[PDB]
């Protein structure tokens, strides 16, 4: 047969990419267009949904043009998969085919007041009142509370609700809508699981929660898997159907963190990914039975390949300041210049010789939520240097993950098998070594590090027959793309000390209000 | 009709210096020679006593040579005075007239074992057991514990003790011994008050503590005042007796901190000096009534002019040094390249806005005396920078200073009349304002930088009749030597709040064991 290609629209918080993968899972064309960060009031953050749709359309047609200018075997795209910034919610009109306002973004805080009242009035004071249904606490992040807000603050949304023309959708839904020309109103299980309106046991909308949160079920889209036929591209927005040439099905849709889980081949229970970005998002595949957290971690859907196919659940945790902490050492403190120095300076001392740097600049998250904790350094001597503090910052990041994984292992009732990693801070080799040493497991670093875009492409290519099974997807990956594997190295003495010191230091972190 | 000159050997921790003053209290010739800082184990510090005695003679001979280039009618020096690093203890045989071993320095920690036997075998847990007699807690600093250490551990020392020839002496005693050529074996009240073998009140040796610590009294020298004939300079070490021309009396001797007190005209009760150096120290004159301390501070002789004229008394607090902390920020952490920036960045922000930095790199000294405290920063956010940390580091020195002064008020039963502050950091103007505001007093900065050396020269001058009274001394000073002065410019709102941050930050510093 001939060369096969699968496309991935990667719609992030600050930009959109399109990446074309070949049948070997190589990224062979890519383009990136940013979209505007609108902030009307402090704490508020909005995206223009038409700009987002247009950006993806541009990325598609540029990346396609560049591919066919440099690859004479590239005939067409077999299917498109989509991955997205989760929780971000769009409100649009079923007849104008267009938004009634900008989209409040995942980390937007305008829903704070609604969050206090849902916990008080429906929760009886308990923000975990629906956690056995949603997998989620009452939080500003989740989609329903942004839907709620738009009805209470945007006349045109509240209007359109009345007339029976209102569509609420996460970015997966909105994109597949405008890509379709309005023919598809779908969402995948992983995105659906971030709304506070889905039931994890059924993977279906919860009539109760919709009712108690006063969100009409007609406004919501239909829940499907991550990998199956969602529709077709049928739009000439930036000559995207001209670029695609032939009729191209949308056969993949997955929320970004879940997409990184899937693109890192975390298919068996006990496999986990961490994205070392500005913050950290760790997801572990906990197997086919959902698992709930006694430590405030989120339960969510990992993935689901095929309509009503096996559905693997996951647990999810975050640290807020990973790459941010590295950046803070460079800009705010002058501890180094080019980002390659961070690791070189940290390597130049064999340990931290007593100091702990807890970088809780915007609170502690993980399994010890404490928004009063601030950034704090303890134990410094006249022998302490920037080298020591940099290494300690890296130790910190690895220690939080270790605490985060500890919670997951007890909640899930299983062990960590290995940790696949990506992001950017995963290029820091010494961090990766400290992380493996603390965890006692091998850390796998894929060299093709476009894993978030890849997850979406695998879903699409699976559904389209490009790859025929999860075991073939792993084989193609091992055969074609390299994986640097980082084994634990240190000692039980060093590890216990570091964790003991960590535990003490956390007791000194409280400071705010 | 023809100008009289007075010499001053300033024998410091890292170097020895000779300053010749004239009748105007102006330094007219100076010369410096450093000596070796021996560190044979971690925590230990010792000095070669002959290297010190030689440094001193070299300083005298060069200083004299230069002075007679400037004033070719300079026949002779009226008298010499001595000021020295206190507690540093030398052991020497009285017939070889040479040291039995190197001299353990004030801040040497080798006596930590012997110091603990004393706090249990006599102190019964309470270190402060001889407090009413000596002024001082049981600490590793004081001469007795080092005289003991050398007897228990250095063959030739305990040899010469059994042979009836072992002299002990502080650096004053050692300098006056060797300047005499063996003829004089004396010490002054201020140095004596650091031995842990003298009654603060009476200023004579205590046979109780001598017998209880098993230092024979034969080994100790004759206590005298700070201002009287002690001896003559008879040695030839670097032609020093030739260079003096006439025979030259040693008429002055005073420990360095007291010499800084006496050289900044702190004659009235309530007057106080802050000295920046190897160690950093605040001393306050508390009048002729000897005052004792609950709050950890030391009680010591301030000064005593003449064969029992009035003896003044003082309280003493060790700070953390501004210099070390500033230098640590500079060359350990890279927060600024040159010292001009340290102040600019500190000024560049309005306040610390949340953060505290307790620069207790080897323990809280001051009134809290906690050896478990380490260097701590609390309350950081992403909006925190080198500037805020540098300002916080400066606040913390003022706050340590305040707690010491607040402590001095409760124990003396008086207040800070005014504060004098020359040293490594009086070229930092922002620290001075912050200091003056928290303490609510005037900060006198003398522009003659040789004020510690001036102290011993004033004593020697009073005895030899270059000056007649403290009035003349004061009068010449205000006439010849200027001082810039820095006023308070804060309030209780900023003060009492800035202390509240501080007092709460102190609680999270604990970190040893
Ligand atoms: N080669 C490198 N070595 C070590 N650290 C790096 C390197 N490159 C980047 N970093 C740091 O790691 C972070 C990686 O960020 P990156 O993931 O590329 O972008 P981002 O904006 O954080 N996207 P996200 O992962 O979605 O949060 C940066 O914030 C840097 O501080
Ligand atoms: N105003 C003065 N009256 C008498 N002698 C002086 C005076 N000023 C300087 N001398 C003498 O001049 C010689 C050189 O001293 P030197 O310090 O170099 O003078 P200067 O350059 O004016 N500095 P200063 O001592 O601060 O006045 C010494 O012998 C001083 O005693």
């Amino acid at each position: 047969f001939t060369m096969k290609y699968v496309g991935s629209i990667d719609q992030g918080t600050t930009s959109t990419r399109f990446i074309i993968f070949d049948e070997r899972q190589r990224p062979v064309s890519v383009h990136q267009v940013p979209h505007t960060q609108h902030t009307p009031h402090p704490g508020w953050l909005e995206h223009d949904p038409m700009e987002i749709f247009r950006s993806a359309c541009k990325c598609m047609s540029v990346a396609i043009a560049k591919l066919r200018q440099k690859d004479a075997s590239f005939r067409k795209i077999e299917a498109i998969g989509i991955t997205n910034q989760r929780e971000t919610t769009v409100a649009w009109d079923r007849v104008t085919k267009e938004p009634l306002c900008y989209a409040p973004v995942w980390n937007d805080l305008r829903t704070y007041d609604i969050t206090k009242k849902v916990t008080a009035e429906l929760g009886g004071g308990d923000s975990m009142f629906a956690s056995k249904i949603t997998g989620l606490p009452v939080s500003t992040y989740f989609a329903a509370f942004k839907m709620r807000w738009m009805l209470e603050n945007v006349p045109a949304v509240a209007d359109a609700c009345r007339r029976g023309t209102l569509c609420f959708g996460t970015i997966d839904t909105w994109l597949m809508y405008k890509l379709s020309g309005g023919k598809a109103f779908v969402t995948d299980v992983t995105n659906a699981s971030r709304t506070f309106l889905m039931d994890l046991r059924t993977r279906k909308w919860s009539p109760e929660l919709c009712e108690k949160l006063k969100i009409p079920m007609e406004t919501l889209p239909e829940i499907r898997s991550n990998s199956e036929l969602f529709g077709y591209v049928e739009t000439d927005e930036c000559g995207v159907a001209a670029a695609l040439n032939e009729r191209t099905p949308i056969m993949g849709s997955i929320g970004d963190q879940q997409s990184a889980l899937f693109g890192n081949m975390c298919f068996e229970k006990g496999e986990a990914k961490n994205t070392y970005g500005t913050g950290c998002f760790l997801l572990m595949n906990v197997g086919e039975e959902a698992r709930f957290s006694k430590h405030g971690l989120l339960s969510t859907v990992g993935f689901q390949v095929g309509r009503d196919g096996p559905c693997y659940y996951a647990l999810e945790g975050a640290i807020a300041c990973a790459g941010a902490t590295v950046e803070w050492m460079r800009r705010n403190m002058n501890l180094f210049s080019h980002i390659t120095e961070c690791e070189k300076l940290a390597r130049s001392v064999p340990g931290t010789q007593g100091i702990v740097f807890v970088p809780a600049f915007s609170g502690l998250l993980a399994p010890y939520w404490d928004p009063s904790a601030r950034g704090t350094i303890v134990g410094m001597t006249l022998k302490t240097t920037r080298a020591h503090v940099i290494r300690a910052a890296l130790q910190a990041i690895a220690l939080q993950l270790n605490d985060v994984v500890g919670s997951m292992k007890r909640d899930a009732g299983l062990n960590l098998s290995s940790l696949r990693v990506d992001g950017g801070l995963s290029k820091n080799g010494l961090l990766m070594e400290i992380q493996a040493s603390l965890l006692g497991v091998d850390i796998l670093v894929p060299s093709m590090h476009e894993t978030t875009a890849l997850g979406a492409a695998l879903c699409a290519g699976l559904a389209a027959g490009v790859w025929t099974s999860l075991e073939e997807v792993k084989a193609v990956s091992r055969r074609e793309n390299s994986w640097k594997t980082v084994s634990p190295s240190g000692s039980a003495m060093e590890r216990e000390a570091m964790i003991a010191e960590w535990r003490e230091a956390l007791k000194r972190t409280k400071w705010a209000k």
